[PDB]
């Protein structure tokens, strides 16, 4: 008739999922930008020895992107396999 | 007009979609500004390093913008193909 | 009492506000950070001025793209709400 | 009697409007502070050639303040000419 | 006591007003601290530049505080003269 | 069931929390940033100490003004709620 | 039977209290980290004269922690002595 | 199943608890990263200052982590011993 | 209609989302800031490399601890909700 329990649960899941991905993008965009800031400046300062900067950059971006995609996976769980759905 | 389940689900979807895109823009705006800060500073320090520095700059911006547009895709999923709609 | 669109529209306005609120945080801070580098760059090399304009405009262009794309979707949310009944 | 549709829409509009102006002030306060940080430091470093810093500062503040006031305009739309009001 | 439309509108106004002032303080506190960071650093670097540096400092703080107090004015509008009150 | 003031008071407490939450973010980070400059300034010039106190106190004064003005309005929101029925 | 007024007020109080402490920890963690960043760097640069850094550090941390604990006190008021409870 | 007061109180507690821990992690992650930035930079600048620099680093991390775990304690209070439960 | 657990579970999912949203903000920015120092440190002293690994890993370890402890409590919130009726 009117509302049912899953309408409220699903609304909660979509808001929760949004928080997860919203936070993920804040962390990833700013974290990657900060890492890349050092890469750009390091290459500017030391063009001949820049190769040694790339594994540290990719380790850093790897960590940052792992947070983004682990969050993405839990957003997908929230909205496609909602825990507590009735 | 009686409330119905999709009214609540759609309200949650729009809020969730807003969180996704709001966070996306925070990460992209600040991440791109931080990347650009190093680009601008590097060119100011060494004029002829301009070509050299656009390469790590675009790698960084690529990473930052990937977050923005993956978030955009999921906002679109939330509001145009809402998971859990009844 | 209430009707379905009252709830949907309330959600759209909150969603729209999140979109624009986040857009201004990203654009204001991103542009400030870009301009910080422009100002410092010019102070360091008073006639580096000319060569700094292109990277400043590219950076601001990217930052402003996020603001404007968000603005467009806020407009969609509140003027053509997806899911309106 | 009890609630009416516009009570809920208007509550949404006020919360939305608050998000718009809250975010606008975060972006403007921090963005202007960051721009002014460079202005202060530049004037400290180069008092004789500081005049060339002011158009770049005002362009930057112009961009930052434009975000604040465009947001202000949409807050005013949300709360004084609410889209979707019944 | 039955709920009434203004109860919901006023709740939205208070939340909206809180967002406005919460964001205002984030922008003002951090923006002023960032401006002051350059002032303090500049005086440490060159003692007799103190007078010189307060001028761009107060221009910056003026901009930052304008955001805070314009936000304050609209919080006051929201909670004392609520747009849309029935 | 419910009554009008239950909803208004719930909104006031959420609004009050936003005010103080934002106030502490601004004050904690703003003060930390001001103190960062004070500490670095003293480390650079160990007897610049005296001349740094005034600009530090002016900066902290401004930051703390935002915290305290927010505190006052949180108090208004929760102890004298505007719009209470 | 169903809901009562204090259920809604108490839910508001817990959310409000959460906002207070959530914001308090953001301000304290980042503020202390920023202060400590300068302490670490200052001690690195000037090991012999580092003692003069500690009162400025503790004044700064004092200010930052005061925001955290004043917020904590108001969270405690919100959730243990809720203003407006019926 | 009819709604009951504790359903609403517990929902508020979980949201409040989430705000507490969400803010705790923002402050701790960023505060610790900022502290570590000075540690790493200081060791890079002067290798044998390593021992010296861990002392102010752990003082800083102690302060930052205190915020995280005091917040954790109050999240636990909110969700396991909810103040105001009926 | 509704039942008590619909409201509790909706709160748990929102709470869980706040926990993980905040966790990723802290971890992404904290790790980026740590890596920024690692990259700059190596660029300054190309064979400082070895001695920078330990402080980098300690910093990342602390940052990641916040992410993981948050993850565990999100899991508690949504898979074993405290207060479920
Ligand atoms: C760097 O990795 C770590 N460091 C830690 C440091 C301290 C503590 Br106390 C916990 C830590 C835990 C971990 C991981 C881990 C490894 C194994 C099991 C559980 C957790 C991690 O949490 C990292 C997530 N980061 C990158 C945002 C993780 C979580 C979830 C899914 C993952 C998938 C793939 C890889 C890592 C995954
Ligand atoms: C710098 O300006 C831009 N750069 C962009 C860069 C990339 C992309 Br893809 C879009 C961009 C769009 C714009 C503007 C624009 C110009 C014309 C039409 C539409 C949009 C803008 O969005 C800027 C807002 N900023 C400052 C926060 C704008 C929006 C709304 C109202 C405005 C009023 C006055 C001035 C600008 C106004
Ligand atoms: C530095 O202290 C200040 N500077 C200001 C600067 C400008 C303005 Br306009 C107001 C200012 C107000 C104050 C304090 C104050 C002193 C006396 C009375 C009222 C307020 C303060 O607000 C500081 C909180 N900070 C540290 C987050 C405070 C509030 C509440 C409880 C406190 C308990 C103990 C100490 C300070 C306490
Ligand atoms: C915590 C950061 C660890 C980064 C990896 C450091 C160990 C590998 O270091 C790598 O050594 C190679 C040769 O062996 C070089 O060609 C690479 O430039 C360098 O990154
Ligand atoms: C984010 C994508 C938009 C980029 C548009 C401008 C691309 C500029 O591209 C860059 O131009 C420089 C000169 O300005 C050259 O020196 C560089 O080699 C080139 O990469
Ligand atoms: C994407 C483009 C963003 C531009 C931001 C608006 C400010 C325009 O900046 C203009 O740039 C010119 C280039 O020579 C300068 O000479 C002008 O003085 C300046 O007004
Ligand atoms: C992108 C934001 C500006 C363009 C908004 C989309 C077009 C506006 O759409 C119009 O808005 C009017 C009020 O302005 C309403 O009264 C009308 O019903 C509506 O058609
Ligand atoms: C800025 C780019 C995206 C803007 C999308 C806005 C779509 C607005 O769409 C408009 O909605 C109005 C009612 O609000 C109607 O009167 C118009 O017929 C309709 O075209
Ligand atoms: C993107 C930033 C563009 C800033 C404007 C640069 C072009 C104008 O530059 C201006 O030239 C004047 C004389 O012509 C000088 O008196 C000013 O100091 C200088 O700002
Ligand atoms: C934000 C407004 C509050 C400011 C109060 C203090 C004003 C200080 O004013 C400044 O004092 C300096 C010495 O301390 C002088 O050298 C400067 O010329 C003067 O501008
Ligand atoms: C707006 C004022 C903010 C002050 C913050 C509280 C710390 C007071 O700081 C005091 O400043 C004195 C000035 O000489 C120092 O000598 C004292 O050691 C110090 O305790
Ligand atoms: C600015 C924050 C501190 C001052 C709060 C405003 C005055 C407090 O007001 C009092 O609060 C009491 C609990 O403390 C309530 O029990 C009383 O009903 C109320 O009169
Ligand atoms: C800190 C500056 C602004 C504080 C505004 C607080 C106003 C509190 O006002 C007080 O409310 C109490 C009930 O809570 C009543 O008992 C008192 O009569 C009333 O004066
Ligand atoms: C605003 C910052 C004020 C910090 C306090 C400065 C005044 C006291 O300064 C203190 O003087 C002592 C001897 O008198 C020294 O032993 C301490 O190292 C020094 O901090
Ligand atoms: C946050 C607590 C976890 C810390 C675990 C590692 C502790 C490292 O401890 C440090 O090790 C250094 C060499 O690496 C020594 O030079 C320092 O004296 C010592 O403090
Ligand atoms: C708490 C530990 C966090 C580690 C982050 C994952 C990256 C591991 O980094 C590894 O460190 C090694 C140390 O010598 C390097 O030699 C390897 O090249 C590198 O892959
Ligand atoms: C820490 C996050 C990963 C571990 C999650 C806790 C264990 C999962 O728990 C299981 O989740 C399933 C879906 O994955 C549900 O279908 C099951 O009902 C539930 O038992
Ligand atoms: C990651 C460390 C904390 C994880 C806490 C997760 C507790 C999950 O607990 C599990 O919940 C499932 C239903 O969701 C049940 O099927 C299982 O019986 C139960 O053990």
């Amino acid at each position: 008739m009117e509302l049912d329990p899953n309408a409220l649960i699903t609304a909660g899941a979509l808001i929760g999922g949004g928080l997860i991905m919203g936070g993920g993008a804040i962390g990833a965009g700013i974290g990657d930008g900060i890492a890349g800031n050092a890469l750009i400046s390091g290459i500017a300062r030391q063009p001949e020895a820049q190769g040694r900067l790339f594994t540290p950059f990719f380790i850093t971006v790897g960590l940052v992107e792992a947070a983004y995609f682990i969050n993405l996976a839990f957003m997908a769980l929230f909205v496609f396999a909602t825990p507590g759905l009735q």
